[PDB]
């Protein structure tokens, strides 16, 4: 009804992950021009951490990290969504975000965390990515 | 329409009866591959366990258990849901849990009650199993 | 469209008249098979009996009367809907229901009142019925 | 969706203007017998005026008139929608209604207002017809 | 769904960009004849100009402007949508509108402020357009 | 709390049986100038006769009629609620209305019916009556 | 409670007669500085036209016309109402509005048609005037 | 702001434990009479059970069981609530309801489960109330 | 009354301005100590600005510029409420914001815009400023 | 409004500090005997922790650490609320909860956190407490 079948249905939006790799960057432009209305996923809430993490468990293989749309473009830890919805909830790994090298300014699921935990990283790293899209 | 035809929407999910016999943990992971967000059935509510009980009997091919997504993953007889909603109700057969033998950690539909109790049975047993997607 | 275009939408349900001739309880049993989440139809407002009432007369051929869900199970005046919802409204037709010579548990449509009004009657008439089912 | 695409949503409901020429009469069963839940259309406020004026010039064209479903079915000026919906709107054409030479009881869309302003007229005239169905 | 997959639905409507050059006028009728119940689209919130300019600057490469359903039909700059919805909401560029050399009466996004911004221009203009439909 | 404690709240409004004699038009005017926004009731929906009826037998002891806010002006049937919302809901007693020797025009709720169901009243007669209203 | 006791409550806001006589400029400022968030009053069905007419018949005694918040400040029939609302809804009265002598430009509802129809008049006319709040 | 500060708020509803001792019957009578809009009280889910419970054992001294609003008065477990509600939820002691020497047809709250479990009983003993107003 | 009466109620919150002089903090915690859950205010759709700015300037004596509640505490251009609301709606003055020779981090409504647009201004200047509160 | 002056309306509740010292124990019961339904503090989101911090700090009197409705009954870390709602948020100080001498089961916001962690302490010790209403 409101997604397709292989979209995950929640809140209103349909998530789904995607095995090719790409930069943060071409990840989102990628989603934003998947069909209108797309971005890299947004997280407002801990049960929606827990069921994606498990969705991308279940339909992802590989131990390779998710971007999603979390992102410090001002560079000094203001982490907004592409989406433009609120910053009203976070999960960053242990000892996250850290800004490493001063190079980390764009978000990622940690596959060894089982996909539940955030981490700032380097945009021009190549990760598979969740979209999030509106049907 | 909120569900295929042969699926049973009750208070906005859909509900269904699979046949084939697996393991508590496959009948899981069955409904999990089903379609992204599915899982084994929760249950929250009298009119839900009445409802379902209906359905199976008039639905289900067979005279088996089936597999719910209750389960007692501590062996401290602490029941969650597969689906990560509240255990907030609860309708045991007569005298269960038992985890009789120390090896019933897993929860299953009576079928001897019309499907409306519950039971704590080895989960490594089979069973029919009943999915619950969002779609 | 809530519903398959031969069905009447009403009140975020389904109904469709049918015309065969069944016995109370055939009807039920063959609404409750005809797709899961179906039943004999409950009426729960007045405006639901205007609007059942003119769909019927447009749709249905002849005057026999018309089997819905409202019975009394314990046939002791305790009026239930099969569908499980509240029994929260009543439009009996003139001096009903009478249960004469205690031989009458089953609810219909009377004809002669335009299908608007019920009357308790002989679960083994036949006569034809409304179904109601969630889509 | 909530309309199939031939059709015009509008307050929940669906329109449809038709141009085959009928009496008003025929115009309200074909409506009826169309799909379950339809009749010819009811108008609530000015804007629905405004909205169907503009659909019917858009997707009807000629000089012919169209039925709507207000009636005088007890003939002295008391106007009832045929979809039983409350007469709480009104939008008379220039010294209508007039019960010209006591014929006219039927009420249609005026072409020469750009179908903005209601006639009472002789109900066998053959005029274009707009339903109004739930889907 | 809401929307065809190509279309972007945001707050109960659906939106889409059409490459293809016109006057205010011929785009308005190629809207309104699309399908029943479309209009060059109205807009009323902040959120709304955000998320079309994004939409549009994807799906819309180039530097034509973009007609939107904004007029002044009466000249005195009194503005209004074609769908009728409220002028309860503008963003008008700077210095606009001006009605430039008294031949300035119908909106367009300004493809030079990311088509955030809007601007009264000749009605005779070619621009890309923006629909908006009620499915 | 939405009502002062001696009204009975329900669905948005407040309701209060006067126990003073009056006849139909005086009544009206009672509760017309007791506080802007009142009228003599209105009533929609079963479960609002129901709750009435009980509410008046607890607090209207003796067998005179209630006034209600139905009354029909024109005299030939067409029964109007003075606080002009839809005529959607009718619960006539039996044989009514009958305008019983032309003059009958006003509608009351009947004592020995329990004030459940309707009767047309001589509009001169003394009844108690039922305000109803917006605070 | 939704208003004060001595205001009409309708659709969301509150509404108050005052009978003192002012001019339409004079009578816009009292309601503005009566308490924060009112205006004079402004109508957008014709529900709302027929309830306040009937309130200030009960409650304004007199001949006097009363002011309302409609006036044409570019002087050309540009209408528009105070609190900023839409005006999607006119009921002017027999010929109206006229620009009389080109001396009138706020609009009053008209004592000799109880207050139901409207008339543009000399905004120094001295006039009852009708407040609307929200609290 | 919904309830009085000695009553306790649950889903729109304001309840209260009076300490006095009456029969079932009396105590219904009592609420009834106590305001408009009052019955004695019905529960609908577990959480209500609960902190109503916790509720008595914190503000009534004394280990005298509590009147609530089910009964059966057709005198064969058909259990009804006075408010008119739906019989959606039960929470009987251990091995009730018994109908014990078939004189037991109205619920109490029985103080030794701290007044967590129901328990059906003779209506003509004197039991403490619970009383369930809207306000 | 959602407020006190020298409030200005709107979208579910209560306004008011103080036309003493404060700097831009010592607003902020004037408005925090007037009573729990209160802030300079937050803006979120165009219908608040402008409303706000006829609010102002009814009860807003002298052309005293207003400070709101968002601020630039990073000094990095990243806007913020004190009321922890999300930034999802801006009005700029002309050339705003600017950050002038890098000392402007706290926002006012502009005098010259009829407080309609904002201005990013010195901190420790003094305006009048608005408070925003939950009742 | 929603709450009384001196209580901080937040999310549908209303919360209060209070300075006098009281075991975790006797601050719940005294909650519990400000109002029928009220309870030490239960949080659920990371907006409420920053709300409350912020509140606390303003309204407090004196250094105290304050009480709140988390408490690990079993003493095996299952932490539950008085209010009974789900355990779906948790934020804890630096190495917390740490049962630390196995005498530590109640928890208290942190004064030197600015409010915001939690910490396990001695339930028999005395804080500062935070009850939550409804009203
Ligand atoms: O060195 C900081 C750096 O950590 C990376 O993640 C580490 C992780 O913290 C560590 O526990 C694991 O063993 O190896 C990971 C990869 O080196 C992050 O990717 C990076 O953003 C920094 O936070
Ligand atoms: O012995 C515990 C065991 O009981 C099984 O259920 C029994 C049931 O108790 C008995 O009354 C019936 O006749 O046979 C059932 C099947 O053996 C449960 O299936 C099992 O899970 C345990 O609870
Ligand atoms: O007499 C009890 C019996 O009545 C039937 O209804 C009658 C009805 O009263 C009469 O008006 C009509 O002409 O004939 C009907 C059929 O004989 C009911 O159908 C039956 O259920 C009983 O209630
Ligand atoms: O004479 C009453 C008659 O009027 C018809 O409408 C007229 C209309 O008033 C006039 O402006 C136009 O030029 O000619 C129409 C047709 O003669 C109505 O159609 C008819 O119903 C009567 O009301
Ligand atoms: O001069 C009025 C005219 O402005 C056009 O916009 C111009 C703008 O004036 C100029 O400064 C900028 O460099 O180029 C813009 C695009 O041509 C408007 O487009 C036109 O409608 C008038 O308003
Ligand atoms: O006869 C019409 C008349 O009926 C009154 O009701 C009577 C009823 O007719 C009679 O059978 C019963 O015993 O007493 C009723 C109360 O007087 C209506 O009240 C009146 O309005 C007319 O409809
Ligand atoms: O002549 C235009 C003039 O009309 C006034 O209203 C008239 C009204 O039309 C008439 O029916 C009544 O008898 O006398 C009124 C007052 O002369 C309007 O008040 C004025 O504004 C003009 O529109
Ligand atoms: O004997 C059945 C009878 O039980 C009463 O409750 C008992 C309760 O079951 C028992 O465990 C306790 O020791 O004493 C109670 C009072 O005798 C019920 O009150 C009655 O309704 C029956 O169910
Ligand atoms: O020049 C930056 C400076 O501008 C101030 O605003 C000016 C405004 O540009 C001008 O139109 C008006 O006449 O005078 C204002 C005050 O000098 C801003 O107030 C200041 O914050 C900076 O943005
Ligand atoms: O030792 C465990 C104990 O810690 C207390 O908190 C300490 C805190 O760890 C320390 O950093 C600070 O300087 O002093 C605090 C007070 O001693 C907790 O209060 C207590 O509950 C335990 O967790
Ligand atoms: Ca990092
Ligand atoms: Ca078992
Ligand atoms: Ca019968
Ligand atoms: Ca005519
Ligand atoms: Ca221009
Ligand atoms: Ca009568
Ligand atoms: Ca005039
Ligand atoms: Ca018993
Ligand atoms: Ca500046
Ligand atoms: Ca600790
Ligand atoms: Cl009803
Ligand atoms: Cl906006
Ligand atoms: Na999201
Ligand atoms: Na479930
Ligand atoms: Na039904
Ligand atoms: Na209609
Ligand atoms: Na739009
Ligand atoms: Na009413
Ligand atoms: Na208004
Ligand atoms: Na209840
Ligand atoms: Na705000
Ligand atoms: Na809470």
């Amino acid at each position: 009804n409101n997604c397709p079948l292989d979209w995950l249905p929640m809140n209103g939006l349909c998530y789904k992950i995607f095995n090719q790799l790409k930069t943060w960057e071409d990840a989102e432009m990628f989603c934003r021009k998947y069909k209108p209305g797309c971005h890299l996923a947004s997280f407002h809430r801990y049960g929606e951490s827990l069921e994606i993490a498990e969705y991308i468990s279940d339909y992802h293989k590989g131990q390779e990290n998710v971007w999603i749309g979390l992102r410090d473009k001002k560079k000094d830890f203001s982490w907004e969504w592409t989406d433009r919805s609120c910053t009203d909830y976070l999960t960053w790994d242990k000892n996250q975000p850290d800004h490493y090298q001063n190079k980390e300014f764009c978000v990622e699921l940690v596959s060894l965390t089982g996909y539940r935990l955030w981490n700032d990283q380097v945009c021009e790293s190549k990760d598979a990515f969740l979209c999030q899209c509106k049907f």
